[PDB]
């Protein structure tokens, strides 16, 4: 028979209908001490009664209007479901013990219990707010249809919403049923496809224990995420939002789905300080005209077919039929969610719903024989239609709303919506909650061209105007990289700074990169900067210090030969001898020549003859210093014997192992030294050892006649002139020893021009200064 | 009402049961063009037949039982879901329209759902035997379901202990799209991230899941590098997915299979041997019923007039009808093969007889009863001529016995068992070729957290024929030399190993970022271990510092020699024509000069090069000073007073202390003692150059006279040299860092002091 509670009229052909007139069944448990009794239900829903007005409406309209069933009266058979499923499936055995269509519920375990049962008979069933995506599955739900869209396209919405502001750390929270488990799983799927890193994931619900919800709060406390999103409803989110609030838990960022996104249960203002500022989905909303004032009709002694009008009456104006009401009040003198709204977006789907099943039901009235949707082409009998028929005409039909839209059931029984997206905000006004528009969802368009969002209308935390921050890590600047955290995600990490060489030019960058062999890293490793060069050069401080001293040597010993040449009579000149003289000079021109090869860029052909001349040009010197002294042409074959014997040396020396140019990077990593080696050390041994030998017999033959005055006491200058060569020469040897930079190159042309100089000197100033 | 072929019996109480007997209906496009008809089902399933045989054995034994229900009848109404929800929604409305008083559940969980949704309106207990979602455990939605099987928390913890116990982090699962695989996978999912472990893909399967999706999955399959799937489904939603995999020949994986297809005889064939081999499974306990095989073989087409499924049963075993052939009603069940009587072990038919035992016990404490002590208002109870499903309902919630091995039962407030598990591994038979399961471990479930799983792994075949645990790894460890790096978009499993640069190293296998260790160490080339700091300093056993050692000590010898010889001629006329006192004095401090360079060896220490200079200064400015002059002692004293001064004021204002040079080099430490203020230094310096200048000038104006065997020009030749050699000095000082600045100062030293000696004494000492 049903529950005592309904609305029911009499009519030729009968509609059912389920709707939520409450929001949930007495907490008593029972122990089974005695028989068990019918539980009741504890608090009303304005919102629930209104779509059944709108169900009852659109009934009545239809019996109205003689152009889409003349002849023919529609009737209703409405329960209450109180949003469970013990008191829905109660009433949906008095519907197959008759119904052609019943007018779905709002939940989606209670509609899929409420479709397995139908389903068996295969009486249709349009639903209006059962979203679940597990109703899709046609092989199970073989009657269901839905005028509302499914939630894949919401969790992939709520995935483009957290890649449009650039969030990659959240936590989700959904409710223990067929709603909330399917989206976010779907949310899941899609986020981890966006690189999007989830903290937390917890469950709730309306019958949940205290410890559990200490455990969710606490969860959420010591995470350090900001964005939370949530998928389920108002009945099963308010005990959880009351315990945060009294915990005072805030600045968090909230992510609602369509369920609880406009509910009255959690919009309220002792909460606002907690859930401002909320973004949530909404679907769009219709018009239907006359309804509001159809709503405003509502009286519990006029509406004889309805009968949850009574409690609707005692429940808004607090009375009995505690003082008692004598019927006469107004229901705009008091402020429910009944009459009070801006859009109606269920409503809508509701009057839908009832128009599928009345034009399916012309469409079968319509039908002319032979051009039929059944066997031979045959047509159905109106006035003995059945329910598998209305379902496959249902499934056959398309029409178009009082807007102008086309409505179209899909293979799956779905229709396609768009979406809207709002946020929560205070009314200066009253301070209650107001939901303001701040973009939309397009369904139709293609993937990444779906989601429009005007950030300038958002307010982040109720008051606020700058986007929030949730990362789990300060990305850090260039120079430094990514490290790997233990036991975390990819999306929390510490960076380390980049070591010496490598640099890092853009930010968030996990490896530090290698400049080309020519190149070094800056002070703060950003750029790779050249690699200095570095040799003693002309145009440079000691390359012009020592070639202008060449240069005065060359133009002294120049002069020198001038004046020898020009006395070339004066019996002072003669006695010494003349073919030795200007070969001496000569040699000595040699020597300050070869003193500029050592400062210039190392060619391969300088460092090759750098070292051979200056050997050669001193050994031809001192051989000619060896023979000048008459207490030895004849003379002149000793000359050339030892210029031959150094060439000779310097020749093998060249042809066994040539010296090379060289750029070395080695000592130090900064600056590269293009200094060149000698190849070779026993042949520059011997190129030493050579001179030095003839040095040493030198000095000892002057040594020998040093007292003699003759010649301008000529043997104690040799000696000077040997003596300042040697120490000159024996100074610099840890400095050789010791080549480190472009110093090495100064010294040699140091000594070079001391061991000239002094040779010239001794020998020729006395014989100069006598002469002039 | 309800289904034509039926099991039925009469009785007082009546019992009802719901058997899977066919896997699935006949799925096909019903067009809706006349009026729909019934479905037909169409595989059998015999494992199915042998639970309805259990059911039926446990009530036969319980009415011929005397202690349990004397003077009672148990019936019963069983009716075949052939695996659908609509085909059992049907028997289950006849069971709520002679009264129904509890019900032996159903085997699917969705079904079971369905079933409880309408039998906890009428406070109809219902028992399942294989039902295992862990959403049927919450009492507000089903006020009268209990289970004699435990739900799919903890294997689903198992799972991931098995995962963690094999040392893998990178796997795929794959579910099915009903209410066991999805909280089922979800529970896992929870679980392996907690411990660390990684998922690469994760998909859902159904029996009629088109070829479109089948390939998608198993494209997926073939893209993902994981080798270990973790699969939580049936065998009639796996069935299509194991096909396709078996003809596109994809081997080489590693599954791990829940308890509903671990020994499902749909997916374990020879033919598909080579995609399945060595899978990994979970098993409930078996039970022990003594007379159950007899009664199984005791089925027949016309004496079992009570069972309607028996003539199916019999068409579908013998390939017959009651062109298939005729049959006669006496062949035997033993000469054909199917799961029927083919069984090593029963759970879910344990299962079966442990319901409806639970049930027969709640009416027998029913029954016995003393007023006064019942459980109902005023301690009275209720009557077993009326019974009444809510207090057979009150009873079951209030049970508690032993069954016939000897083990309590009981449920909890949630109407559910607990359980152990045991872990099997799929082989081959060697002697027919079939699959057989063999048991490798267990899962205890009344121990601590942590010490539940058991498993011996030398029992396990790994691909079917391999006896090496498989690598599942995303990448390959890192050794000691090196740290793994962020490979970007890809998660934290595999990473890429980055060498460690120079002054740091790494230790572990593992390292996520390789430390350094503090000064005076250094990386090796190897960069597993870091050695010390080298040190360098002159050294006394360096051949150098006894180069320079034994040259100071021959000069000091040399000193003492020449003052004996000058002590003991003290009476020769030439000692006389110099003055022997200053001789002395300038012999001793000559031999402060040579030993004022034993300073510069060794490592610096506190005061030594707090004191090098001072002294070499003093004995310097004292042996010109002697020479100069050569009372005069008190001139002596005046030029050396002042020295006094500036070196005593330099070591009490900064005085020099060793210092260590970190930031020259690398794997080299110098130290190199400061110079202090260099103020100090310079005046020195100068101060003591300034001295030779005038004495230099001061032995030039007189350098031509015999006197003295004409020593005055050898001063000069002193002092040039002396000069010449601190002179040419700064280009080897400035242009060389390291071990040689104090290498070429004890030379210049050693230079200065023995010319000074030698160009003065030697003449005097040759004529003695
Ligand atoms: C928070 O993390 C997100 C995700 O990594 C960052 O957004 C990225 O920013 C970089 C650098 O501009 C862009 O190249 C990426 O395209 C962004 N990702 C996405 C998905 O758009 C964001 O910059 C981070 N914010 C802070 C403050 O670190
Ligand atoms: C000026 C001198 N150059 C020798 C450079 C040198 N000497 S030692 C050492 C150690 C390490 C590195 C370099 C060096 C030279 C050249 C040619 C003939 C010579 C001669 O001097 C004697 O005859
Ligand atoms: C032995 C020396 N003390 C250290 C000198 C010194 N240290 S670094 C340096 C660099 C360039 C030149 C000199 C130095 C010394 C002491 C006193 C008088 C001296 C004298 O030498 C000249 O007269
Ligand atoms: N879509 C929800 C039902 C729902 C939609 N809008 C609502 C508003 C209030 C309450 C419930 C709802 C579900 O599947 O369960
Ligand atoms: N546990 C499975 C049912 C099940 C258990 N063992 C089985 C063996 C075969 C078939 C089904 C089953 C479920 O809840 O759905
Ligand atoms: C929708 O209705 C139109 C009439 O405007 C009809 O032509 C069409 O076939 C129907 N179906 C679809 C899928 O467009
Ligand atoms: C959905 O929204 C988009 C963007 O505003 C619009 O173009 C489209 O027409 C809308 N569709 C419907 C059916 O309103
Ligand atoms: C069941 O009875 C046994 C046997 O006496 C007892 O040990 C056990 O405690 C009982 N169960 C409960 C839940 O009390
Ligand atoms: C489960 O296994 C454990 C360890 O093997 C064992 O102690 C325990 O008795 C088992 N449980 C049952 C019910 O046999
Ligand atoms: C695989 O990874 C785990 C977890 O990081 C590690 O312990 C194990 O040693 C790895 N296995 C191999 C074979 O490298
Ligand atoms: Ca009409
Ligand atoms: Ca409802
Ligand atoms: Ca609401
Ligand atoms: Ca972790
Ligand atoms: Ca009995
Ligand atoms: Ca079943
Ligand atoms: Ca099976
Ligand atoms: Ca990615």
């Amino acid at each position: 028979y049903g529950p005592d509670q309904r609305a029911q009229k009499k009519g030729d052909i009968i509609l059912g209908g389920l709707f939520p007139i409450h929001f949930g069944v007495a907490a008593k448990d029972q122990d089974l001490k005695s028989r068990p009794e019918s539980v009741e239900c504890i608090r009303y829903n304005f919102r629930g009664f209104r779509w059944l007005q709108a169900m009852i409406f659109a009934i009545e309209e239809i019996n109205s209007s003689p152009a889409l069933l003349p002849n023919l009266t529609l009737g209703y058979r409405i329960f209450d479901t109180c949003n469970t499923v013990s008191k829905a499936l109660e009433a949906t055995l008095s519907f197959v013990a008759s119904t052609i269509a019943v007018v779905g519920a709002t939940g989606s375990g209670v509609s899929t219990a409420v479709a397995n049962l139908l389903g068996l008979f295969y009486i249709p069933q349009v639903s209006y707010a059962s979203s679940s995506r597990l109703l899709s599955n046609k092989n199970q739900f073989k009657s269901f249809l839905r005028t509302i869209p499914n939630d894949e396209h919401q969790a992939t919405a709520m995935a483009d919403i957290i890649e449009y502001f650039r969030w990659n750390w959240v936590g989700t929270i959904a409710a223990d049923d067929d709603y909330g488990r399917p989206g976010i799983e779907k949310f899941r799927e899609e986020a981890e496809e966006r690189d999007i890193c989830i903290d937390f994931s917890e469950l709730i619900s309306q019958y949940s224990d205290e410890e559990e919800i200490q455990h969710v709060v606490e969860v959420i406390q010591n995470s350090t995420a900001k964005v939370i999103v949530v998928f389920s409803s108002g009945p099963d989110l308010e005990p959880l939002i009351k315990e945060i609030v009294r915990r005072n838990i805030t600045g968090k960022i909230w992510l609602a789905s369509e369920a609880w996104a406009s509910s009255s249960l959690i919009a309220m203002p002792q909460y606002f300080h907690v859930v401002g500022g909320t973004i949530g989905f909404a679907l769009k909303a219709g018009q239907i005209p006359g309804f509001r004032e159809f709503l405003k009709k509502v009286h519990p002694r006029k509406s004889v077919h309805n009968g949850f009008a009574k409690e609707f009456w005692e429940e808004t104006f607090n009375c009995h039929l505690r003082p008692l009401c004598t019927g006469d009040e107004n229901i705009s003198s008091v402020e429910t969610p009944y009459i009070d709204y801006t859009h109606l977006r269920i409503s809508y789907n509701v009057y839908l719903a009832v128009y599928s099943i009345a034009h399916a039901l012309q469409d079968i009235y319509t039908c002319l024989p032979g051009r039929g949707l059944f066997t031979n082409g045959s047509c159905a009998d109106i006035k003995k239609v059945e329910a598998w028929q209305v379902l496959k005409h249902l499934r056959h039909l398309n029409f178009t709303n009082n807007m102008g839209e086309q409505v179209t059931f899909d293979e799956c029984g779905d229709l396609v919506g768009n979406y809207s997206i709002i946020n929560w905000h205070l009314s200066p006004e009253d301070g209650s909650i107001v939901f303001k528009e701040v973009g939309y969802y397009n369904v139709y368009a293609k993937k990444g061209e779906r989601l429009f969002i005007n950030e300038e209308k958002i307010l982040w935390s109720g008051f606020s105007r700058e986007v929030p921050f949730s990362n789990c890590s300060r990305d850090c600047l260039a120079g430094t990289r990514k490290g790997i955290i233990e036991g975390e995600p990819t999306c929390c990490f510490e960076c380390v700074e980049c070591p010496d060489g490598e640099y890092s030019d853009e930010t968030d960058a996990s490896a530090c990169n290698k400049c080309p062999d020519d190149f070094w890293s800056n002070e703060n490793h950003t750029s790779c900067i050249a690699k200095e060069i570095e040799f003693l050069s002309w145009t440079e401080p000691f390359g012009i210090a020592l070639t202008l001293f060449a240069v005065l040597g060359i133009f002294l010993t120049a002069f020198v030969l001038g004046v020898f040449i020009k006395f070339r009579n004066t019996p002072i000149v003669k006695a010494t001898n003349r073919e030795l003289s200007y070969l001496l000079l000569f040699s000595l021109l040699c020597c300050f020549s070869s003193s500029l090869f050592f400062i210039g860029e190392p060619q391969d052909w300088t460092c090759r003859l750098r070292q051979p001349a200056f050997g050669i040009s001193f050994v031809l010197c001192i051989s000619c210093i060896l023979v000048k002294t008459n207490r030895v042409n004849l003379q002149f074959l000793l000359v050339f014997l030892c210029t031959f014997m150094q060439i000779v040396i310097c020749v093998i020396w060249l042809y066994t192992a040539p010296p090379s140019s060289y750029r070395n990077q080695e000592l130090e990593d900064e600056i590269i030294f293009i200094t060149c080696h000698e190849g070779s050390l026993m042949a520059l041994g011997f190129l030493i050892g050579y001179t030095c030998l003839l040095a040493a017999i030198c000095f000892f033959f002057a040594f020998k006649s040093r007292k003699l005055p003759e010649n301008f006491n000529e043997a104690k200058f040799i000696t000077f002139s040997m003596l300042i060569f040697f120490i000159v020469w024996i100074s610099f040897i840890p400095a050789y020893a010791s080549t480190y930079g472009k110093f090495v190159s100064a010294v040699e042309v140091i000594a070079i021009l001391a061991a000239s100089f002094g040779l010239l000197a001794c020998i020729f100033f006395n014989k100069i200064y006598i002469i002039l």
